[PDB]
């Protein structure tokens, strides 16, 4: 191997949390190791018991995310064990030609591969599968799909000469998932992905999802699973979609600094209501807390949000802020 | 009440229009007092006769728009009559805390509640019903959603060191309805908004709306309700959708500087065919008129526009200029 | 006629392709002649055979791109041969009045109109047909849709002090397709656009195409149609969408370059995966080649990119850059 750089293995972490990384660093480039291990598994999607034949990278929806900086190599091992049914492969949106990688790492049950690439572009990118045809819609919306941070060495800026440091950063991938349904209109279950096809085929053609999820289920980022915060954190939140579009809103905050299109070389955008992640890409937003309490984090297509599974709650310690906001008088009889 | 600063109460005005208001103002921060009373009602929303049971604030789609200065501050009375059959609240997008102000504001028919919030961020926002769960988006897309608009006390500007300043501002509320048709296609009728929701929820989880309206129902701004300008005016217009996208477009026009996320923190874009407004946002344009005549103001879906009722005119004063277009040679027979 | 500038003729060419101009130019203001002729004609649109009613500007989907600068003014020739069924016009999103000049240009089979517009506004803009009323998403959707570029005297750059210049430019029209089916779910075939009318019209309503393609038909732009570079060469990719949003991505490649809302007055974003064209807009990308081989221009929603007909290729020249990608190790059993 003519690439004689440093090397470093990375062990990735499950969403909605990110590995351990630096923002600003001190070193140079090196040759950063990963491995994803593909699992196809049947899965519960919803609060009714609706199953679903998912195929994923390292065992989760989404993927988990990959973080390293600009210039770095990212060397990937990706292994497609002997339990599985079908070839996969892998495309790098961060990463240059033969279709993101995706020609160099056709792999079948039984066998693994290990693909380099530099990262010549700062940002947030999405990586999914892409095996051929209309065999690539299909891996993607099955959930083989995830996202790679790559960061200036210097960290991030605002465009007007400031640092920005987050003190935590959450990976939220969103999922359409079509679930066919029978004459009488209930959804129906299947033994493998293969005997999922057919049916399955025919309803993404149609466009509508039955299901827009956040980690992978109705309810994953909730209760127990819920994102945590306090007063005066400043938190970046990664959004990706790798088919459909999305405009996410944080309800009671803002994004105080936006990237919509995700990529660090472009300014960000201040003070945002909503945002918007084109299918097919990953975006970013920081916003720092200013009140304690329960945020939803949603598309804000509310059919979408409330109804078809696309809320995650933020829980938030402090201490009340009454200048920002008060009950001025409780709900009292109309005089 | 801790809060020392003056007083003063507004009185709102239905849309398009806008309440009388200040650009640049050489007043500081107070409290500016608005009341919103919310109305259940069943209207026409076509020509053909199609009845839709709405909810409104204060009795209009889209509520009316509140316009206030940055820092100040925002103490708005809602009220839910005794008339009205279930509860109602209000979330701000331009306020901090509590969802929105929602979280704060749950009233029952028979009862009011007073809600303050500081403005401390720039641009034109969203403001909503959302009760909870499933009622959120049904509250929405039955109508309950309006607008606010935050200036800098030193008004608009163009990024490059420019005053700008509008001769007029109109309101565009744009509605998605999900208005049930029976087996033989046609659209049903209900008694109340109860009555209505079983079958409307149905309909709402497919994503496709029946109609795409502007200020409430197919044609509200045409034929004597057409919007007016003249030549050589600025007009602002603001543009909100609480629920889905839309891609706004001046038939004939221009958007000169366009603020598509809604934010005044950011510099507009200049110079725009067509726009994108986010679903759960406010975006504004505006636009010198060089040209009188008839303008269309439409989404640039043009089915939504010419056949689902996306379509608003202007009719605007003055001379022809012959120099930007002419007919040269008019209708004849091909030598 | 007052307007006392020289006149020239220009010749178009048919998409992808677009008719030789000059970037910078010493030129100064002229009269930039054009012809369209239209044409009605019934077309195969996939691999299976399904036929569908076009109507076309030039015989082409999309209508040719006619490129001129700043200050030029545009004349152009519009003809309706009496073989053509029914009246046609033009709206250019560029032009200033008149919807466009749609107002100016309403023609029966058998006649013609000349239209000449000042081009005041740089970027790239879509033209297309619109009669009235319901008319107008009809004749859109049918094919009756193109574009223009106005590009700056002194070339394209780069928001920073630098020239951008390009080696080649390609046009891609994005067209949305409505094919009814009937009761057992096949295509239906018809003997003219007007029987095909109250069908076609009556799935529209609905939102949902039966086809997304590029240059008019599935595949238009592969294999012995596929676009070309050298590794080096900076190509400028032109996307536009009349009725309907998309998402370009080039697979194993980025948006170097991009200006999404497509105007020129406007800095362009850098370092993209994925951008956004607006339903009725053009947009506009370039990249420069890094690495040989194929590459995937698609809509990055998936599912419309491989089983509605939305994917062009290009087949790039050149030596491969093992520094940006390697392939490590070829698949292997895992140990
Ligand atoms: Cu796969
Ligand atoms: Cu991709
Ligand atoms: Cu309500
Ligand atoms: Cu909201
Ligand atoms: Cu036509
Ligand atoms: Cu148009």
């Amino acid at each position: 191997d003519d690439l004689k750089l440093p090397r470093q293995k990375v062990e990735l972490v499950a969403p909605p949390f990110v590995h351990a990384h630096e923002q600003a660093t001190k070193q140079g480039p090196k040759i950063v190791e990963f491995k994803l291990t593909i699992e196809e598994k049947k899965v519960v999607i919803d609060e009714k018991g609706t199953t679903f034949q998912a195929m994923t990278f390292n065992g989760s929806m989404p993927g988990p995310l990959m973080v390293v900086h600009e210039g770095d190599y990212v060397e990937t091992t990706l292994v497609n064990p002997a339990t599985n049914t079908m070839p996969h492969n892998i495309d790098f949106h961060s990463a240059t030609g033969a279709l993101g990688g995706g020609a160099l790492t056709l792999i079948n049950p039984g066998e693994q591969v290990v693909l380099r690439w530099k990262a010549t572009k700062t940002g947030v990118f999405v990586y999914h599968c892409a095996p051929g045809g209309p065999m690539i819609p299909w891996h993607v919306v099955s959930g083989m799909n995830g996202a790679v941070m790559v960061l200036p060495r210097d960290g991030l800026n605002d465009g007007k000469g400031h640092a920005l440091k987050y003190d935590k950063v959450y990976y939220v991938g969103e999922q359409d998932m079509y679930v066919p349904r029978d004459e009488k209109g209930n959804f129906k279950s299947y033994d493998s992905p293969g005997e999922a096809f057919t049916d399955t085929e025919e309803m993404m053609k149609k466009l509508i999802p039955s299901h827009v999820v956040f980690n992978g289920k109705v309810g994953a980022l909730t209760g127990k699973n819920a994102l945590t915060a306090n007063v005066g954190e400043n938190v970046l939140i990664v959004h990706s979609q790798a088919n459909r579009d999305s405009r996410p809103h944080l309800i009671g905050g803002h994004g105080d600094y936006v990237w919509e299109t995700g990529k660090f070389g472009n300014a960000p955008e201040v003070g945002l209501e909503t945002w918007f992640i084109r299918g097919g890409s990953a975006g970013a937003a920081m916003y720092k807390f200013m009140q304690p309490g329960i945020y939803a984090y949603v598309t804000h297509n509310l059919i979408e949000a409330a109804d078809l599974g696309a809320t995650a709650h933020f829980k938030v310690e402090g201490k009340w802020n009454d200048d920002l906001m008060t009950q001025v008088k409780a709900p009292a009889e109309i005089p």
